[PDB]
DNA sequence: CGAATTCG
DNA sequence: CGAATTCG
């Protein structure tokens, strides 16, 4: 039984910053996952998880302008190493973190992107899929490789990108595309972007490899939801929560 | 005359009505143009009702179908005394929000009849969808003319090559004039920022936005020539449109 | 998001 | 044009 939160916490906004980090903070507190994926910290966003999630190991993928970063808990969670790999063409200074970890006897490749955004950088953001999923296929077969990040994804993009392939389960759809925690995008239901229109995106997704049943999703939930004192909420994503089940 | 009776010539033509600037000067130029082929045929997009003026002052041979009467609009203009007019046809296109539609005339010239079709296909790379949906409107018209007609369709499609791929291409009875002729490099950029002046962009993007396609029954519709007009500068120091126009010349062949 | 607006 | 930006 382990479980983390992937979450895109919108460092990019600067107002009312410091109350929303503290805000993704009180939530991953709430829910004390082995493993938190972030995307869009900035450097002083970075510092202040460095201290407040200090019984976290802290891995990142860059050092300025904004990035991902794998937090580990300690104890729970052990670090063997880090790996990044460019997205060589981005234009968004985007990458693919990689960190080799085990929990107890389970080899983990557990692996974070934030993959171009945008509609009109689709053709960039599926290269970048593509290198993910190659990526995905590297590991020994005894090690379980999970990718969890914001995709940007469309589905229509997954297809034109040939599709997961047959050894690579969409945590989401594995649990059935549970409709409570479908979209990590809504512009409906999330109004940190003042957008007047309604938009509900899956961009956020967790991809996964493992031998024939040796991982097993047992939950999805979506985090992050609740307005904090300003009125806004913690990011115009939603976080997801999965727990999965290591079955030997 | 009588040699060169088989042969149909036209321009294609944004003449960019839109930009108010020099107008009249670079409606002469444009007329001036007309005058030194004197086309047959002349297919005109982006054209305004004061435009519609100058050309009836400067180009008065010509019989003007316009694609509407206010805002800016498509015309196929013909030349008296060797075009006969027998009908003109308008397709909406439902979805256009620049007004865009699909301008049909049916003549006879020659001793052959003939559907001569233009369009001002949604402009922008923003609106590809919807130029995309409008090409095929253009190109299934294409196809439902009869089959003794020779349709010649030529206008400012704003096509991105990739787009006429996502489209299907051509169908096979549809030919690009163009390519036709082999890709002559000379006549292959129609809009081009880095030769033409006229909107100001300070920057170098060109394209084959301005393009004819023709269906015919096998071998019966020869494109001679294709050839880029308007390139000379007026007295104002700006050229008759930010667009190339198009000369070609086709023989009808039994 | 994505239409609109400038910037070169 | 196409990129960068704005803002609801
Ligand atoms: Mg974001
Ligand atoms: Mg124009």
């Amino acid at each position: 039984t382990i479980s983390f939160i992937t979450w895109n916490i919108d460092g990019l906004d600067g107002c009312n910053l410091p109350e929303r980090a503290r805000g993704v903070c009180s939530c991953l507190a709430l829910y004390s996952p082995d493993v938190v994926f972030l995307q869009e910290v900035i450097p002083p966003y970075c510092a202040y998880l460095k201290k407040r999630a200090a019984s976290y190991t802290i891995i990142t993928g860059n050092e300025e302008g904004y990035f991902t970063a794998i937090l580990l808990k300690k104890g729970r969670v052990k670090f063997k190493s880090q790996e990044i790999i460019p997205f060589p063409n981005t234009k968004m200074m985007r990458n693919l973190l990689c960190v080799n970890v085990s929990l107890g006897g389970n080899e983990f490749c557990l692996m974070t992107s934030h993959l171009e955004s945008t509609r009109e950088h689709s053709a960039e953001r599926i290269r970048q899929l593509k290198t993910v999923l190659g990526k995905m296929q590297e590991a020994p077969d005894s090690t379980t490789v999970i990718f969890a990040g914001d995709t940007n994804l469309r589905d229509q993009e997954v297809i034109k990108c040939g599709g997961l392939p047959d050894n690579v389960f969409d945590a989401w759809e594995f649990l059935g595309k549970p409709k409570h925690c479908q979209y990590t995008w809504d512009t409906k239901a999330n109004n940190n972007l003042r957008i007047p229109a309604a938009y509900k995106h899956r961009f956020d997704r967790i991809f996964f490899r493992a031998e024939e049943g040796h991982l097993i999703p047992q939950s999805l939930d979506l985090v992050g939801l609740e307005k904090l004192d300003c009125g806004r909420f913690p990011s115009d994503h939603w976080g997801l929560l999965c727990t999965l089940n290591v079955v030997l």
